[PDB]
């Protein structure tokens, strides 16, 4: 399918050869303020776009919002750029991805460390930026991985990592429990996207060795061990999460531009279930 | 959302306080010879009375839905899996097995690289998985050693989560819907909605991605299956694996061992609706 | 399918030469009132049920809504209380069906005349119920009905009719206009329904051939002609509409007995809209 | 929603004050020649250049989603332009609709009237157009139509029609029972369209008069199509027809005319989608 969510939808086309590519958001409300201008950053973050509806004067109509860009996933990103802005506005919502491994290179990224809990609350994307395309804002192995990097390009080879992706501040509630739970709706969202081979969130396999009492106790003060969701509802907790990417043409600086790209999908998936849940909210 | 899958859809209910729990599948072809007799197995397989209630006449599918009451809940998950289970055992000659590959820090090993582990994946099969008794590893160099782990937390009166692996093969080429419901990505859907999962992966996953690109589509390392069975988010033919990590909890510490049902029931429902949404675009 | 609708869902099953037949609910809110006392009643005007989930104390989980009776429409009626109930509580919303045609016999249903809005505006299952099962409020034509469905009885025949339903104090936005726009919701639910030709709303065939300006007037205190829609949303306005029952077994009491289903499937219908309007709210 | 259909999908968009409005129909088999020729005709019919900006190599489809831009309801007509094709192809189909009624001018249109069955089984678009813009095809009435028009455009006012479409060569089975039965599919299609007040198919509305024998009987003194196409809601292989009013009111009064090829176009979505959701469970 080419269509992605439920209230908040997206709908993709793009070829390559073919002269654009693009996609038609529906569902979003009409008031917000929306420009190109509000895109095209989330686009550069990937490295033109014009609206074609669904704005009048800057502003959304509530009706289908079709972009062109002058197979692809710029649509995803485009389309995820007005998602972030409607979580914005109407939440304080902060997502922001980073790389946390390339090739051997690991960033620590345990769940019951609590410098890395300190990572979780704290990085914005103008830090992860700040750090340089390899976009690891841990600079004991940043450089490092760098390194690897320039390793493998010498031998005309390729190498993979793993994003990492934290969101604050999410209202409590989001999720559809049973099928549709929102680690779901988010695991759906990370394995879509191209070179990805899986997703885990909170705890993920590294806490598979740890016992339950560690990971429930309240002193071992307890840390986001669940990754921010519950039943399959975020608990208003921290949600963070992990994606690998496979190297293979190569890059291999496939990693660092994933970014954006999981940015994107977990806004999608973010402000889908926002609709969702104010609709169920009485 | 109660309701899962496209065309091959199940919904269910359950409290637990309440008298049954149950499912309606839908989309089920008519034709099919099915009686609680097909249902049971897996639902033994978690340890449950099951009556089915619509759906079939004489034995046979009706091509209407079918509704399973059993005496929140899954095994309106495993329940309606063993149906989408054997329409693919019907019209493919498809098999599905998990198996536990963790249990704390007990890890057999599932290297991708490794043709031991691939010559595993080629082969095994249920029966096999369940001989080795309830922990259900089939890699007797640490079967014992993770049901010795589950005994020490056993002890402590705690609790430890695992890892299932899952394998699938002789499934057709094509399956999956590229963009935005790949494969993989109606897998881990499934997956995570499983109570208790933290995650999925698929093929060389997270380990490989300390290995090279070359290393990974080399066809001299024979290349092995590297990709999960997916290319460009659509069965390739080759073997799907994958794996899914659970968290300990209540405790347990038997999740992982329990969850191969549940692994295996939910992956039949994304194969069967995959196998109707791809038949429907064959021309 | 056997699921009708996006957020407040039902899916159905029964065959007849099987033991019961039932239906989930899916979407309910948790809160609301239910026991089988709820349901009952609308099963009764078609004429043992068993909430099998979704409830604790007399009170909805917020989880599926299971309903077993002891192919088949009384999933219909029985999900279709649950919906009426619902938008009892969360708006006062009234929906009233009645029978208009029995064969030749017409009750005058035109939009212009003020006595057939006078009736829109006031009729109650109450009023249609006390007629007798003819199910008619217009008595100058009732019992002519029932004569017709006499006649047609001693032939061994039978003989369709019209059922009509308004639809009062519904909000105004609900529907998605485009594709989804609430008549097209509508006309999907009532054509879906065993015997159904078709569905009308508001001025519908006869007014075609009235003119433009005669519609729009504000003075014929023009009424409504648009059968309470604009641009494929509620205008707040009453809804009514009109549904063409096929007469074939017989029956001929075909039509009367539609009215629980008409209804059930408006209350389906309206529920989800208003779920769906809600979620959009801003 | 701005998504149409299940399995064979059309998004839509576009404003007015803005440059262009478009769509994006996905689902569409790769194969198929496609053309900006196959879809302009119909564009045409409505009366505006149209250009494929995806899904299209070398004039074939590559199954993937094709997006149309046009220099609102054009995104139904052309979607439907490339829905009509792939139904053209796989089974023959033919689909047309006419004006059956201007104000108080009605052709007649009596379902046990075997002339107006004639008129079913051989009307064709061509001798729709022929008879000019007010695309009716029975002569004893079109330019009574063409008068009723003239008249009400004297006035400066307007008045609404009824359309009527038929469905031919249709394959038997199409048609997803209990919600989704194809006369319901079709229903949502036409009541979407902009100034429709309702649909009715078959025997409709006037039948309702007519007794139950008269119409199941083999002889009415051969039984003629008095269904509409489908039984149980699912097409049986009959003729397919069905009629909608469009309401006036800007005026027009030229509304109902140029409605034909926006029915023509839903009814050609929503059969496409049928024959693909069909195709999914033929076993």
């Amino acid at each position: 399918m080419s269509t992605f969510g439920k209230l908040f939808r997206v709908t993709t086309y793009g070829e390559s050869h073919c002269k654009s590519v693009g996609c038609i958001v529906d569902g979003v409300p009409p008031g917000m303020s929306l420009t190109e201008a509000d895109i095209q950053p989330q686009l550069t973050r990937r490295r033109r776009v014009e609206i074609q509806s669904g704005t009048e004067f800057g502003k959304t109509l509530g009706t289908p919002i079709a972009m062109m860009i002058k197979r692809e996933t710029i649509g995803r990103v485009a389309s995820g750029a007005i998602a972030e802005k409607f979580l914005a506005q109407n939440s304080n919502v902060e997502i922001v991805a980073f790389v946390t491994q390339i090739g051997e290179i690991k960033m620590n990224r345990d769940s019951f460390d609590p410098e890395f809990q300190h990572l979780l609350n704290t990085i914005t994307r103008e830090k992860v930026d700040s750090m340089g395309p390899i976009r690891c804002p841990d600079a004991s192995v940043a450089g490092l991985m760098v390194k690897e990097i320039e390793k493998y390009r010498g031998n005309k080879d390729s190498i993979g990592g793993v994003v990492t992706c934290v969101v604050r501040n999410l209202p409590t509630g989001l999720g559809e429990p049973c099928f549709d739970k929102l680690e779901a709706m988010l695991a759906h969202a990370m394995l879509s996207i191209p070179a990805s081979k899986g997703f885990e969130i909170g705890s993920g396999f590294q806490g598979v060795s740890v016992p339950g009492s560690k990971h429930n106790d309240p002193f071992y003060t307890k840390t986001n061990n669940s990754g921010g969701v519950q039943g399959g509802i975020s608990n208003g907790e921290n949600i963070y999460f992990s994606v690998p990417f496979k190297s293979v043409r190569h890059d291999p600086a496939v990693t660092p531009r994933a970014i954006p790209i999981v940015e994107a999908m977990t806004a999608l998936v973010l402000a889908d279930a926002l609709l969702i849940q104010k609709a169920r909210d009485f």
